[PDB]
RNA sequence: GCUGGGAUGUUGGCUUAGAAGCAGCCAUCAUUUAAAGAGUGCGUAACAGCUCACCAGC
């Protein structure tokens, strides 16, 4: 079972994807079309999926919410999280955006309030330097 | 002491070919918890894996 993050409508580079599941026995071409199928929906964004390969080679893949730090970044507009967070405010993202968020990895949060959802958010972007207003 | 658990955002941000708790720098929050560090050491190219903290039962 290996696990990864692939942007949306993208897939079968050597260096990015190949190599490292590609060594476990899967085979490149069929995850590739496959992956970019569903991520259509939701394009654009980096999305982490989980590849599981059976021991016949074969194999499936559950497809997630987009990573706290990468929604941040976009969020907060920046490219990069701080090279030093706290130290270097790099971005800020409003009180509503971490809801925002918050919402969206919801599925993925194993919070049981939104409040508690927006508390971990929080500490995604506490870690970038990335600041709530 | 023994057994089981040691979880979620998340491979934290940066850096880097990689840097996923564990080269290095910065941060070290939050969630779900009975408890579980943005991780004690081993380990991997990086993962994985083992181990410790911590909790539970005996
Ligand atoms: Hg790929
Ligand atoms: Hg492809
Ligand atoms: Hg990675
Ligand atoms: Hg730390
Ligand atoms: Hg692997
Ligand atoms: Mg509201
Ligand atoms: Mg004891
Ligand atoms: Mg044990
Ligand atoms: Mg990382
Ligand atoms: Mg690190
Ligand atoms: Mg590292
Ligand atoms: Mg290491
Ligand atoms: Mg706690
Ligand atoms: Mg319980
Ligand atoms: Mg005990």
């Amino acid at each position: 079972q290996i696990k990864l993050q692939l942007p949306a409508g993208k897939a079968t580079p050597a260096p990015p994807v190949g190599p490292a599941l590609g060594q476990h026995g899967v085979n490149i071409m069929e995850f590739c079309k496959r992956f970019n199928a569903e991520t259509a929906d939701k394009a654009g964004m980096i999305l982490p999926v989980v590849i599981t390969v059976y021991e016949d080679k074969s194999f499936t893949f559950i497809i997630k919410t987009p990573p706290a730090s990468f929604l941040l970044k976009k969020a907060a507009g920046i490219e990069k999280g701080s090279s030093e967070p706290k130290r270097k405010i790099v971005g800020k993202v409003t009180r509503k955006q971490i809801e925002e968020i918050a919402k969206t990895k919801m599925p993925d949060l194993n919070a049981n309030s939104l409040e508690a959802a927006m508390k971990i958010i929080e500490g995604t972007a506490k870690s970038m330097g990335i600041e709530v207003v």
